[PDB]
């Protein structure tokens, strides 16, 4: 009855020699082998000063060794803290100072620089490279495989993941053993994962999607995964003939749609395509079904909440919607201010509650308090509505709402109109200060190479479909939209870039 995620996963292992992970080089690792690797690394953590509750901060390229470090940290009663591989030394200083890890694991090439930061909190530094080699690996080579998995309670911490930083400086979400186990166990059943599943895993593992959703679901299900270092369209297509599931972000799908190899035949062996982490556009959903005959299953989650909602595996998968609340999870829509729940169909603030919901922000009890309602619901900061069937629809982030001339203007329906115009790839509608209207609705648009469509053409096209107060005051064409490492459009960046256009 140990609640320790590692114990939930592996204490009882009925089929130990079954495949768990195939590496990018084609090496194969069984469940028993994975467990033994984690035992060695857990012993290394203790030998390097880990005490129960200590954080282990890890910035490494993706590898099975890096995944093992996650498992071992949890197993040893530590708190795993993955960090975006792109963070610079200076950025890392903030996270290391905030979290005060006892151990920091980094790429061999950064050891000297990171050691300086680590010394500020007295952390021990080990290394792990893209090839799975380094001081961590040397230490594990002589360590014992046997390790008594540490007793942990449901609410004890297993991890701290920093948010993606879309709306400001990343905050450290404190995730418990039960947060992670309850969510992944629910998903195994809800998505019907079985030991026969083979998951193509091409996502980063410093983010909740690639780290927890991909790994924990597979591992609980006793299925396996195939690692790829990053999104590679041709390698992903190659693997579909011998895999059953792909978890991706919308950019995976729009990029795969550009391959002439993406056909019914090429995807015919696959069971399920899942999309998450950013909005899957309804047009993208329809394009995928038109080209491949598969209905993409989209789900919605956050760093702070793990997965909240999902389109059903055995029900209607609705373009533009993220599905009803998962089993065990409650979702509602409230008046953003007052907090009163709204009638089904009304747009407002999405709030969630459940065993998936985190314990708060690391050493930010005040900001934690402001993000929870009195009755324990968490304010997502996402605006949307819940339809008559209980499907949640996300309209945008609260900060993406544009208030202009006294009106609430929701950008997505404008973007949908612009996207539908011939010559348009995609568009982002934002608001920036305007002296006459409060904010000026501004359309930032990516067009096809050689497309003729221009500003006047775009505004005229909208004129006959859109209320006057919703009309963009100008259209700005760009080579591409700014996106973070997980493929999300950064409207924060756009608002900053164009803040002065109406000055
Ligand atoms: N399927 C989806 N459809 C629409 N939006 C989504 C979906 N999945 C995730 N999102 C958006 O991503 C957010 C979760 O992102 P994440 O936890 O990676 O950090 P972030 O919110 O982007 O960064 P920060 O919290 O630092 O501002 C959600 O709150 C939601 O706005
Ligand atoms: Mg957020």
């Amino acid at each position: 009855m140990n609640a320790n995620l590692f114990a939930r996963l592996f204490d009882k292992l009925d089929d130990p020699h079954k495949l768990a992970i195939e590496t990018a080089a084609g090496d194969k690792i069984s469940y028993a082998e994975l467990v033994a690797r984690a035992g060695r690394v857990a012993n290394v953590l203790v030998a390097r000063g880990l005490q129960v509750g200590d954080r282990v901060a890890a910035q490494t390229e993706k590898s099975v060794e890096a995944l093992v470090l996650y498992l071992a940290t949890v197993r040893a009663g530590g708190v795993y803290l993955p960090l975006n591989t792109a963070y610079t030394l200076h950025e890392l200083d903030y996270f290391i100072t905030d979290a005060e890890p006892k151990i920091v694991v980094c790429d061999p090439s950064k050891r000297d620089g990171i050691a300086a930061i680590a010394a500020k909190v007295g952390a021990t530094v080990e290394t792990l490279g893209p090839d799975g080699r380094g001081s961590l690996t040397d230490a594990a080579a002589g360590a014992s495989e046997a390790f008594a998995t540490i007793d942990r309670g449901a609410d004890d911490l297993a991890a701290i993941l920093y948010t993606s930083g879309t709306t400001g400086r990343s905050k450290g979400a404190m995730l418990s053993h039960d947060n992670l186990a309850s969510n992944s166990l629910t998903l195994v059943d809800y998505w019907r994962f079985t030991p026969d599943d083979v998951l193509i895993h091409a996502l980063p593992i410093y983010h909740t999607h690639g780290l927890f959703v991909a790994s924990n679901v597979t591992l609980f299900a006793r299925g396996s995964m195939i690692f790829l270092p990053k999104f590679d369209p041709d390698k992903i297509l190659d693997l579909m003939a011998r895999a059953t599931v792909l978890m991706g972000v919308p950019t995976f799908y729009t990029r795969l749609l550009q391959s002439p190899r993406l056909t019914k035949e090429t995807t015919g062996h696959m069971r399920l395509f899942i999309s998450g982490s950013a909005p899957l556009l309804a047009d993208t959903h329809r394009e995928w079904s038109a080209k491949t005959g598969h209905a993409v299953l989209e789900r919605y989650g956050m760093t702070e909440t793990n997965m909240n909602t999902s389109n059903p595996y055995d029900g209607d998968r609705v373009p533009g919607a993220v599905g009803p609340a998962l089993p065990g999870v409650s979702a509602r829509v409230t008046d953003p201010e007052t907090g009163k729940e709204l009638p089904r169909g009304d747009i407002g603030m999405i709030e969630v509650k459940g065993p998936n919901v985190f314990k708060g922000y690391w050493r930010m009890p005040e900001k934690t308090k402001s993000e929870f309602r009195d009755d324990g619901f968490f304010i997502t900061g996402d605006l949307g509505k819940i339809d008559e069937r209980g499907y949640v629809h996300i309209l945008g982030r609260g900060k993406d709402l544009v208030i202009t001339g006294g009106f609430n203007v929701y950008p997505k329906e404008i973007e949908s109109e612009i996207d539908a115009m011939p010559g348009v790839v995609e568009s982002a509608v934002i608001g920036v200060p305007h002296a006459d209207f409060g904010e000026g609705v501004t359309a930032v648009v990516v067009r096809d190479k050689g497309a003729t469509i221009d500003e006047a053409q775009v505004l005229h096209g909208l004129d006959g479909q859109l209320a006057k107060f919703k009309m963009p005051k100008k259209v700005i064409f760009v080579d591409d939209l700014p996106r973070n490492t997980m493929g999300a459009v950064q409207k924060n960046v756009l608002r900053e870039t164009y803040k002065d256009i109406y000055k």
